[PDB]
């Protein structure tokens, strides 16, 4: 049975898309609050990106209008440039998780479609992908003023290429993804497993080399070496050996405490010198640290996943809305009047991201501590309270300390429903429910079965 939350939940999914529905039905992004719609793939990536959200949340009469929208209206013939990284966790991601959930080969067949079309971006001296592919022309490029591309990008791809190859038997796309993980294995420039934001494709090499991040242009880096092990049945073990040596690192060299509270977080690193900036995506950390205790990771793995959880949590919580902004900082020494978490003026958007939500799913299905669960109902309620667009929708808000006036930036990322919503669901749920024994995630929260 449905319990209280997650009804809450579900009554949260459909105020969201009945925006969707009413104003941007096919296209990329939701703007409720001028009831319009934006597009940068052209190819309904809030649709796609919410098919399994809806299966799991029983939204079935949803899920077939969705799934004849597939059937008809999804085309990857258009001359437009797309992000390999954004593409595949999303849109190929998206497709193969419904398609496991519904048992409808619609969804496999236009993923192998969209597979296809993305594999160009491979076609690089080093076989590092470039970050752009071109769905209908199948000509890739670098950005404008680089030949790098980003780590977690080229590392971020893989549950979902070995996925699509192992359910169609062709193995171009394993074997193009599994070259790039083979080739960073033995890249100089870590810093005790830490990798470098950039990669260049013509060399092969990590670039702005001592410069180390655990948010943006990393994290899912870490991420997908736990998920990639766990995938293949745990035999892979370089995966393994590079994940557990990049987490002795972040205990080296990136946890610091704040005050006055005493939280532990992870900081910046360039060239030696330590910054107390984390990126609101560093909180993936404490649940992929949890998931891997679950599967046999040491339980020094489990007390920091704990400590930083408490940490994401007052993110959000030590706002005045309860939303965590995109960008904190900590201080290492005791300043008169301050919290523990400081946000620089420009710094102060919600853009409905998962990762706290995430990593309290995760927390609470590895210890069944239901404090997890009243943080995420929390946050939930915040989001409820300051980000809801009385026609439909949810949006984005400029200013997470103004609880008067959030200023909604007009705008419902795909992720809200793909992954937002779900991780909170299944954060509730009382089941045997997609469990970790069965799946793993991908980083837009997409199950993908474990070998
Ligand atoms: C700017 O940050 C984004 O892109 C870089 C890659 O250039 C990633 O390293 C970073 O994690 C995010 S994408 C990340 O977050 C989104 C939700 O907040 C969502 O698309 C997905 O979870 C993804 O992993
Ligand atoms: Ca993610």
């Amino acid at each position: 049975h449905l319990n209280y939350r997650q009804k809450g939940v579900i009554d949260v999914f459909l105020h969201a898309w009945k925006g969707y529905r009413k104003f941007a039905w096919g296209h990329d992004e939701l703007k409720p609050v001028s009831r319009s719609f934006s597009e940068w793939f052209g190819l309904g990536l809030t649709l796609i990106d919410a098919l399994d959200t809806m299966w799991i949340l029983g939204l079935r009469k949803e899920f077939e209008e969705a799934r004849k929208w597939v059937s008809k209206k999804l085309h990857f013939e258009k001359d437009v440039d797309v992000n390999l990284f954004e593409s595949t966790i999303r849109i190929l991601g998206g497709l193969l998780s419904a398609y496991h959930l519904s048992g409808d080969s619609l969804f496999l067949r236009k993923a192998e479609d969209f597979g296809n079309r993305l594999m160009p971006a491979f076609r690089t001296p080093s076989k590092i992908p470039y970050s752009d592919v071109n769905i209908g022309t199948g000509v890739a490029h670098p950005p404008r003023w680089t030949s790098d591309s980003t780590v977690a990008e080229v590392t971020s791809i893989q549950l979902e290429f070995r996925e699509l190859s192992r359910l169609t038997g062709d193995k171009k796309f394993q074997e193009a993804v599994e070259k790039v993980t083979q080739h960073i294995h033995g890249l100089s420039g870590k810093k005790d497993g830490l990798v470098p934001m950039f990669i260049n494709t013509h060399s092969g090499l990590f670039t702005h080399l001592g410069v180390f991040t655990l948010g943006a242009r990393a994290d899912s880096y870490y991420e997908y070496l736990l998920k990639q092990w766990i995938q293949g049945g745990k035999q892979e073990t370089q995966l393994l050996e590079d994940y557990v040596e990049a987490i002795e690192g972040v205990r080296t060299h990136l946890l610091r405490h704040s005050e006055p509270s005493k939280l532990t977080f992870v900081g910046e690193l360039a060239h030696g010198r330590f910054s107390a900036k984390m990126d609101h995506l560093v909180c993936f950390l404490p649940g992929t640290l949890a998931l891997g205790v679950y599967h046999g990771l040491p339980a020094s793995h489990m007390e920091l996943a704990q400590e930083l959880m408490e940490t994401c949590y007052q993110m959000n919580r030590q706002m005045e809305t309860g939303l965590s902004p995109e960008i904190v900082h900590f201080n290492l020494y005791p300043q008169p009047g301050r919290r523990d978490v400081e946000v620089k003026p420009a710094d102060r958007h919600n853009l409905l991201r998962p990762e706290t939500v995430e990593s309290l799913f995760y927390l609470y299905r590895v210890t069944g501590d239901r404090k997890y669960q009243d943080w995420g109902w929390e946050i939930l309620q915040s989001f409820s309270r300051f980000t809801r667009v009385p026609s439909g929708g949810y949006s984005s808000i400029n200013n997470v300390q103004d609880p008067q006036k959030p200023e909604p930036r007009d705008k419902m990322e795909s992720f809200f429903l793909g992954e937002t919503l779900k991780y909170l669901f299944l954060l509730f749920s009382d089941d045997n429910l997609l469990s970790l024994d069965a799946y793993v995630f991908n980083t837009e929260a997409h199950p993908l079965p474990i070998w």
